[PDB]
């Protein structure tokens, strides 16, 4: 079958969606860590908007806190309790 | 509460994620066009392996076939059909 263009306009269009992101990239200060896995599910805006003036952005977020395997040349392997953020909620914006 | 690892790390290891994936990327030949919307949700591979001699891969596919607008500036639209690969089933193999 074919997938009709309203329906997947609909479900393309900006929204909450779960998403892997890279600890480090969260947490950028953390410079001698490797963590395991190397990067979570988190629910995530993305998606389109109508006109190019806007971007899909957060307009609710909360957290969430993870056990991560922290892993540091010489002192074995931790498993410590890390915090990400994510987006409730996701409507489009004019790009600021 | 706090997810434990045991649950953060099968959620976040390598099986099929529902993707939001950039039509041009899929289509890098089709200069002329500009996409709507510019990027579909699609089944793709994404996700940790045990060691890092191996990468998260498609094992299973198959082809959805969506409704997408197709615009040429100053030149009117167009509602075609356009298919895409689909993930079906991942597994971690060897970086070859």
């Amino acid at each position: 079958m074919v997938v009709k263009f309203m329906d997947v306009y609909q479900r393309s269009y900006c929204h909450p969606i779960e998403t892997l992101v890279d600890i480090f990239q969260e947490y950028p200060d953390e410079i001698e860590y490797i963590f395991k896995p190397s990067a979570v599910p988190l629910m995530r805006c993305g998606g389109a908007c109508n006109d190019e003036g806007l971007e899909c952005v957060p307009t609710e977020e909360s957290n969430i806190t993870m056990q991560i395997m922290r892993i540091k040349p010489h002192q074995g392997q931790h498993i410590g309790e890390m915090s990400f953020l994510q987006h409730n909620k996701c409507e489009c914006r004019p790009k600021k």
